[PDB]
């Protein structure tokens, strides 16, 4: 609220590639999925003073609105390009698709206002939610929305590398059991070593030149 404004941890105002989640000098923004990828593959460290796990702009339980709020609480040079993977939490929390798209449209617009350039990744499939056709349909439609809404921006399809030729999720790219996370109550099925490598490869090769 107005009363409590500005009482957040001032250490959140700045990020630094020495400790925070970065990929090839691009700050990373996302939820537990990107956070975990950064922890395993990119040597990131968690912030000591926050009870919710986070590293830079990667925050456990980060929704699209969370991301919108987080960026207001960060200060980066104009023209800074940020690799974004956001929306899985919104879908897991069962937010209405129309609201998800509404929020995402506002995030993009707000980043423009802040002179921050999003490099978008679409959403990986949620491995433990395969039997939920509604949720899977939401991922499909949201990913299609990203591709159209962000037609002027770089959009990286990471969803495809985790699906087989038959259209089934590659379970050999995911861990065997779900995990509890700090920022949300829903169970997460994390990408295993093979999953992480595949996703990381897609991202890197899409930005090489």
């Amino acid at each position: 609220t107005i009363l409590t404004s500005g009482t957040y941890n001032d250490s959140l105002l700045t990020i630094n590639s020495d400790y925070d989640a970065y990929l090839l000098d691009f700050p990373l923004m996302g939820d537990d999925f990107m956070l975990y990828l950064a922890r395993m593959e990119l040597k990131c460290r968690f912030r000591r003073h926050e009870r919710v796990l986070q590293s830079g702009l990667c925050v456990s339980g980060l929704t699209i609105n969370g991301a919108r709020n987080r960026l207001k609480r960060v200060q980066l040079p104009e023209g800074t390009q940020i690799i974004v993977n956001i929306g899985s939490v919104d879908i897991m929390r069962g937010k209405p698709l129309v609201q998800i798209e509404h929020d995402f449209r506002l995030l993009i617009k707000e980043m423009h206002n802040m002179r921050l350039v999003p490099i978008l990744t679409n959403l990986a499939p949620l491995g433990n939610y395969c039997h939920d056709k509604v949720l899977c349909d939401k991922i499909y439609r949201f990913n299609k929305f990203i591709r159209s809404e962000c037609c002027h921006l770089k959009v990286i399809d990471i969803h495809s590398c985790l699906i087989n030729e038959r259209g089934v999720v590659r379970f050999d790219c995911f861990q065997a059991s779900p995990r509890q996370v700090t920022g949300s109550k829903e169970p997460y099925l994390f990408w295993n070593k093979i999953g992480r490598q595949r996703v990381l490869q897609v991202i890197e090769t899409s930005l090489e030149y």
